[PDB]
């Protein structure tokens, strides 16, 4: 079981889908495809994601046994 | 590239590679190829171990900003 707060953080912050997929080198396809749970990122671009919005990557993806 | 410090933090926890591999359901060869830097895990399998290791993820996988 994974919940994923990337939309909600990236919007708290005020950057579009476009900023951070740019950042990102991804599709902003990609980045919503994330967000709308479709399918999971890698880890490096998972710690990406992290870096650029200045959160620690649990706060974003959160994985619970079961 | 990601550096990763997952032997260190195990070995100092005192908790062999089949030990690992059977909390986390995976093979040992998986926890062996991360280790020898072969193998980046899935990011699942990542969010697995920061949990039952008791490490915030990136202390243990670590992205080189790039």
């Amino acid at each position: 079981m994974i919940i994923n707060n990337l939309k909600l953080i990236r919007e708290k912050k005020k950057i579009s889908q476009s900023e951070l997929a740019a950042l990102l080198e991804v599709s902003r396809q990609t980045i919503n495809g994330i967000e709308k749970n479709k399918y999971n990122p890698s880890l490096q671009l998972a710690l990406k994601i992290a870096y650029y919005l200045n959160t620690p990557l649990e706060d974003i993806f959160q994985w619970q046994p079961e």
